[PDB]
């Protein structure tokens, strides 16, 4: 599913991301935009052989099981395919684990490079929430 901007903001707010670990909703919307272009079925193979999955491009090296990333962990205890659903529950619950891990949202390279330090509120402007 390809979410619209305000559609995803509202969904992310219902799933508990607004201000989660101090990150305002616009941070999460900005990250999703640049990770996946709001597409829950986005996948990207990394050169280390791991794969990123879903609207927040969560990586199989640490976070989910895909059966083809040797020596990896599955810290969110999910198949990676769960991160591709139209239902964002698995992606949100796993993102909550990631952002709690010590480096905050810096774990998302696209957030650090394209969202961090910007007026992320623009991402939720004009939305009903
Ligand atoms: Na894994």
């Amino acid at each position: 599913k390809v979410f619209g901007r305000c559609e995803l903001a509202a969904a992310m707010k219902r799933h508990g991301l607004d201000n989660y670990r101090g990150y305002s909703l616009g941070n999460w919307v900005c990250a999703a935009k640049f990770e996946s272009n709001f597409n829950t079925q986005a996948t990207n193979r990394n050169t280390d052989g791991s794969t990123d999955y879903g609207i927040l491009q969560i990586n199989s090296r640490w976070w989910c099981n895909d059966g083809r990333t040797p020596g990896s962990r599955n810290l969110c205890n999910i198949p990676c395919s769960a991160l591709l659903s139209s239902d964002i529950t698995a992606s949100v619950n796993c993102a909550k684990k990631i952002v709690s891990d010590g480096n905050g949202m810096n774990a998302w390279v696209a957030w650090r490079n394209r969202c961090k330090g910007t007026d992320v509120q623009a991402w939720i402007r004009g939305c009903r929430l």
